[PDB]
């Protein structure tokens, strides 16, 4: 079972999703460079647009095989991620009204990206 | 952390929530009535509109205080959430970005009915 929402607690609820970039679908096609963009412009408009917290992440997410090479090994925590398989964490806070909203949007964005033939 | 969502499964994710009814807030407001409707109509459409499955469930759930004493007794197991505090119940189901979809849906629906005041 699971905990109760409360509509009036004074906390907002957070959401998660860490979505898998189909690399086995498509080999070839570099999701990191579609995704970030030029500068990284397309994730923050993409950020602005759905109001969620976007970040490509795993192996790959940096597109300099050799910063991510060095990264890893200095075995800083912040960059753990690099060994996780390429992926797009998303995440949202708010009321659950507010926070679905926001991950429905986000989701549907982000799904754009990630099917791209379709 | 978490599972990771692959956009290229087979299978439909599943979104629960157990939204309590606020009648702490609004101790004399008969919410029941109100979100089941005359012979259950307010629901049934609200389950159209939304596309989730929507539930009222716990102690009140029924409006016949005999009806729920005699079928908590019997002991039937169907009936155990005849003890829980009074909730809506909200189950959607699809691939991520529908079912994030239906569940923001039904959340903000559901919202209106129990902050009957804003």
């Amino acid at each position: 079972m699971e905990n109760y929402l409360d509509l009036f607690s004074h906390k907002n609820m957070k959401l998660k999703e860490r979505v898998l970039i189909p690399v086995k679908q498509y080999p070839k096609f570099n999701f990191v460079g579609k995704i970030l963009g030029p500068q990284g412009n397309t994730i923050k408009r993409l950020q602005e647009e759905t109001g969620a917290k976007i970040s490509v992440l795993g192996k790959g997410s940096m597109r300099d095989k050799a910063k991510e090479e060095e990264l890893r090994k200095g075995g800083d925590p912040k960059y753990a991620h690099l060994n996780m398989d390429l992926h797009v964490f998303i995440e949202v806070f708010g009321p659950p009204c507010e926070a679905y909203a926001l991950m429905a949007h986000a989701m549907c964005e982000v799904k754009k990206f990630l099917v791209p033939d379709m």
